[PDB]
């Protein structure tokens, strides 16, 4: 019942992961993802020094109380380090509760709303032709949906083209030209449609680099290609940033992988400025908070599109697949396969087949951590890149 | 020119402080406050492991570029841990810049706008009588302004009454009744006015415990007592929370000590829902960011009221006083005196006289850190309390 022990595990089976483990007096345990790419040790310290000591002796079944205790109790509310710490606890407690209930997590949430969970794959290449080759191979793999990114002529490096974003100890320095990208990007989607037809879902990630009127122009330009979404058009700390885009294009819009709170997107949703909300479990306060975000989204026809990169661990992925299985307003689940070393450290029972995930049936979220294996891979610092304009201006990566 | 070294110092001369020191190749150095009460080691890790390595080799003079580099470069934007780390770097770089210019910091910002910086003192007591005794005592010390808090009959513990909030390793557990507080509080201000008259500035901190209509009720009830401000009426992640209060009372409102970004308060300011913005340098992204916040506030007659508790170090206080000396739309500066041990660890040249601060004249922000002395006071974990309603509901402390 009560929490006997709680501790973090930091491991680098291909890239860094931070995991919270919670053990009850009865011996049942649960785990939560706590990985915050490029800032990992900040969450590890938040948990180790400040949260973990407060968890000892608490009733593990008190999920809601623990969430509020950590969210309100921190005094300094919201934020990526804060909410990732809270998310790790929350995921671990839901894991415990589902185990206690003898049910897979999706059953505890209200049962399945779908028989499988559609994903998309990253297709990338230096030239449009290179990208098209990748689309072909993934379609052969059974993917119904692909994200397409390709190099921009006249730009040395562009987002999503070589791919492990955090591939340097210190931030790599990329250079950017918005105008060259705006002129080129539509050619990628035209080429994809010409070769692969209309049935395929095609996604694109603008990755924060445009101003709103620039994103409006781009949305308009890509209307003929019927994208599944155009993602992260503009930095959105000021939520009104989406308004001009929405008023000028019918290309569907996705945002929110960089968010950690319903307060980051309440207006985006209520004003109907987006079609997909991307904030995932480990950065968005866990199951407890994301259920609330998804529900708000549902009132406005907005669907979930969980961020699912390699820098969220299989713990997040398994939990996410359970959530995806239940949530009425599911949109899509992003999939970037983990390394074999990562998969082995995090035994799990979710399955991928024919372009879709199937939720596990084991009690809990179905993921565990092999601590002794984890210990074979010590932490290695790795930072996300920064992006600069051609004049040296520090821009948005 | 270039940064050759950067590191944190953690010390507990009466309570925990975290400081960042940056040193250049010419041997000049600056320091910045990085203290985040009750979550101190999360910021320490954020700086040590992720920020400090990226500072080495950077041009010390590039304050703006460094701020953007850390702010945008982090990818996960905003948050108390994030923005405190950024603030610490920013403060240290401004310290260096001022030293390089051979000027006290206020000169660098645009020079002096006032001859002294008005403060307010905390006056607290179990009963109203106890509090009134403390007001008299502080008026004797020359304070022109006092915050008043007193116990609520029928409630064991209330905010600001016995005072160091973080007085426990793990969070102390307080019990709360809104209804008893609402009936009682107006009696305190009535008594202050009866004994001390009209000329004294009287402030009160609601400390997050009310709903909007409750705070509207309170604001109206205390109008006859003409408070300088009513602070932190309601949790304000949803900034619209202030609207009903502002529509129902003319008691001036203050908010923001728990904010870390202009995006936490842009709407509060533009809609004229507040009179004072309380976000301080060390939690609000430093001088660079707070200049922008203050300037935004100025367009709407909003004034600065920096949070100034013991849990922001003399480094923040010195920098704050410099800032207060320049900023046109200065309102007031909170003052909770630090312990002698703290003042010793952080030698400084700002002065307190007759209820006001006088800015230092030494180049830099005028504060330094005695690292040898700091080493004599090891970190001691201390958490902020939580607040529960009478039925056990985890509430806002
Ligand atoms: O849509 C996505 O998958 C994201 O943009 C990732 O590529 C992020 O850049 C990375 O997860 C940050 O750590
Ligand atoms: O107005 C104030 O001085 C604040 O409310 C402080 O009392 C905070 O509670 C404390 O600084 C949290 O660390
Ligand atoms: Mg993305
Ligand atoms: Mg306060």
């Amino acid at each position: 019942l009560k929490i006997r022990d709680a501790y973090t595990i930091v491991t680098c089976p291909g890239r860094n992961f931070v995991t919270l483990k919670i053990v009850t007096e009865s011996g049942t345990h649960g785990i939560g993802d706590a990985t915050l790419n490029g800032r990992e040790m900040a969450v590890a310290a938040y948990l180790d020094e400040h949260v973990v000591p407060a968890l000892i002796g608490r009733d593990a079944g008190r999920i809601e109380d623990t969430w509020q205790y950590l969210y309100r109790g921190a005094y300094w509310r919201r934020g990526p380090v804060t909410m990732t710490a809270i998310a790790a606890v929350d995921m671990a407690l839901w894991d415990i509760k589902a185990k206690a209930a003898g049910m897979p997590l999706y059953q505890l949430l209200g049962g399945k709303s779908r028989e499988r969970v559609m994903t998309y794959a990253h297709c990338t290449g230096q030239t449009i032709e290179d990208c098209l080759g990748e689309v072909a191979r993934h379609v052969e793999l059974g993917y119904r949906a692909v994200r397409v990114q390709s190099g921009v002529p006249g730009i040395e490096t562009t987002y999503g083209v070589a791919y492990e974003p955090a591939d340097s100890s210190l931030p790599a320095e990329h250079v950017w030209s918005t105008e060259k990208y705006l002129n080129h990007a539509p050619k990628l989607f035209a080429a994809v449609r010409e070769r692969f037809g209309d049935d395929l879902h095609v996604l694109h990630d603008v990755h924060h680099r445009l101003t709103p009127i620039e994103a409006a122009r781009l949305g308009k330009a890509v209307e003929p290609y019927h994208l599944f979404w155009l993602e992260d058009c503009v930095p959105a700390e000021n939520q009104e940033s989406l308004r001009l885009i929405r008023e000028h294009t019918t290309t569907p819009l996705a945002i929110g992988e960089v968010f950690n709170s319903i307060h980051d997107c309440r207006e985006l949703i209520q004003n109907q400025w987006i079609d997909y909300i991307r904030m995932p479990l480990t950065h968005g306060g866990g199951i407890t908070a994301m259920r609330r975000v998804a529900d708000l989204a549902s009132l406005y026809h907005v669907r979930t599109g969980f961020h699912g990169p390699t820098d969220l661990s299989p713990v997040c992925l398994g939990a996410a697949i359970h959530f995806d299985t239940w949530v009425p307003n599911f949109g899509i689940q992003e999939h970037m396969p983990h390394t074999d070393e990562t998969d082995a450290v995090f035994p799990h029972d979710y399955r991928f087949e024919d372009g879709h995930f199937l939720a596990g049936e084991s009690p809990g979220h179905g993921v565990d951590i092999d601590e002794e294996l984890a210990a074979k891979y010590p932490y290695e610092r790795a930072s996300l890149p920064v992006n600069r304009l051609e004049d040296g201006t520090l821009w948005h990566w």
